[PDB]
């Protein structure tokens, strides 16, 4: 599961990424 596994980590480079402006609404 590598790619979950990665991920765990990616998971927050991600997150703390799409939060400079609360990316999660969908747009990009």
């Amino acid at each position: 599961a590598i790619i979950r596994i990665l991920q765990q980590l990616l998971f927050i480079h991600f997150r703390i990424g799409c939060r400079h402006s609360r990316i999660g609404v969908t747009r990009q």
